[PDB]
């Protein structure tokens, strides 16, 4: 009945049930992408499908919290995250840079999280708008799928906010560079009252991942859900889980984004030695939030899973500083430098 | 020595692997030069296929890591001739066993510092390998006449090659002269082995890990001839016993549709093999036991039962499988590690 919270058990689900389940809608949609017809959004399609299965592979494993809707779960997951990287692919790479238009393309986030909400031309405001409904469907695949989960709507509102969230994040960070910063500013401080003391670009950060949006979603398949339980769900993930993923990412990437001068939110702190000491900071909120939820040793492991595998990456690993920083910012028993090597075998079998 | 998982999988993964790696990787490059077709085809394809024997054997330079690139450049010639001479038998078109039993003395002059060393291929027409053979050869002489204990050890190690090399000679003559040729051999050392049939002594043979084991220990000063039985013991007979009836196991149905000599056939019944089976693992839980690193051998050795369990063969038979669990205790780590190289070689 439990959830597996034991490494060779969860491996073992993740191994035999959830990777092969996540590719099976993924691949489903690699093909609906080669029909688009617009030779460009077709590209942008096809491009994020080839880069981005990790996202969808780790978003699926919370199916394992919801067995008696293993596959719709995963399939919604899977749908919400490839718009997800689809969108961000046309902001990224858009010769035009109309916040409108990042806007209106985002704004089909929203329209997934809400049965009956009618589908619009949402590519309006650019160029390129024949996808042949690939974006469309994607919607529908959510609303069709999330009205069918009897606690949906009790965390339906929560779903949005954070889905809200993200959407401003997508528009502010991609405009003409020198409007990016001003917009991201006086977005925070839009917020910035209501959310615990941060930069930002710490906030910027904490609102850039999906994991609040799969967890609601799972706990959504449940009967019986309040509304007091659904806001403890929400706050398990946002901030600070969210944060530790992005801030993550930004870590990450550093090397190549000063090489180009691309937004990296990790340039913004005073020093390196206040980066990691609020990354310290993060990282004991998001263990403190994770500790609340419903199945806590399960998202402990998803959670430092994530954190383990970005770790594990080359660009940390044969990286002298960047390898001495990241053992700093969190202590892991030595994993990340483990799956490196682990996966350098991999590579030459 | 590490005797936890992380850190001991931290160790294989780093240091020894890529070690292997860089040896292994020699040899290939030795084995596309063989002049004759048939023996470079051979070689190479034991080559492509058996790494994991090097890889799996080279685990045990953690136990000598004052001499660890030389133990493990032991162990990779050893086994590479291993899985080489092993092709060249099964895929022989005449089956003659001076020419098996010669491949195989190879074999025995690696383990024999100051050994001259002739035409292995005398008994065979494919014999121009470029001295890729007397190659792996000298890697071994040279390396093992260095080590401060290997001449407390040497007669170990000799029996041990020599009885694989004998159960290699018989298995691969003609089929019906293969059983009354195993039944001899073992009528030779029964009266030396724990009571046993020829079939399970067979498996017994059919290991290389003793042979790798007393060359570790023999990287140690001052080893007396006690110590050496013990060591040799530690392996010899049970522990290389599991490790070849496991891979019987495995092979059964492939054998059955194939009409092959399979040693797993002979016992009385499913509930006597199982039985056997179980004390044999008992016997090599015992031996491993005696050795010095107790925790470290274990660690390898059900290791090692893990992979072969995890084999498809295993994993989708459902008699073998509904099997292998009453066989050995194992756990959810064969399972695991069938649906991670399903995953991977997809």
């Amino acid at each position: 009945m439990k959830v597996p919270t034991q490494p060779i058990p969860l491996m073992m689900n993740i191994f035999r049930d959830v990777l092969p389940t996540v590719h099976r809608y993924y691949d489903q949609w690699k093909e609906r992408a080669k029909s688009i017809p617009d030779p460009e959004l077709r590209a942008q399609a096809l491009d994020a499908l080839e880069r981005k299965e990790f996202h969808c592979e780790g978003g699926g494993i919370y199916g394992l919290l919801a067995r008696d809707r293993f596959d719709e779960l995963i399939q919604f997951i899977i749908a919400y995250q490839i718009m997800c990287d689809y969108l961000d692919n046309l902001c990224d790479q858009s010769d035009y840079l109309d916040p409108k238009d990042f806007r209106s393309l985002h704004n089909a986030l929203l329209a997934a999280l809400t049965p009956g909400e009618p589908l619009v031309n949402y590519y309006q405001y650019r160029i390129e708008q024949e996808d042949g409904g690939y974006l469309h469907e994607l919607i529908e695949t959510c609303q069709h799928i999330l009205v069918t989960f009897p606690s949906f709507r009790m965390v339906q509102e929560n779903m949005l906010e954070l889905s809200q969230l993200y959407g401003d994040l997508q528009v502010h960070k991609h405009v003409v560079k020198e409007e990016r910063i001003p917009r991201l500013e006086a977005w925070f401080n839009e917020h910035k009252e209501k959310m615990p003391e941060m930069t930002w670009f710490e906030f910027s950060a904490c609102t850039g991942s999906t994991l609040g949006v799969y967890t609601l979603a799972t706990y959504a398949t449940k009967e019986g859900l309040t509304s007091e339980q659904a806001d403890v769900i929400k706050a398990g993930y946002f901030p600070w889980v969210q944060g530790v993923h992005l801030l993550l990412d930004y870590f990450i990437d550093q090397e190549e984004d000063i090489a180009d001068d691309e937004l990296n939110f990790l340039f913004y702190y005073e020093n390196e030695e206040q980066m990691i000491e609020r990354f310290q900071y993060f990282v004991q909120k998001a263990e403190e939030s994770l500790s609340t939820l419903p199945d806590p040793k399960f998202h402990r492991h998803i959670w430092r899973g994530i954190i383990a595998i970005y770790l594990s990456d080359e660009k940390v690993q044969k990286n002298k500083e960047l390898k001495k920083k990241s053992k700093q910012m969190i202590k892991m028993g030595g994993l990340p430098s483990l799956l490196f090597y682990l996966n350098s075998w991999i590579y030459r079998r």
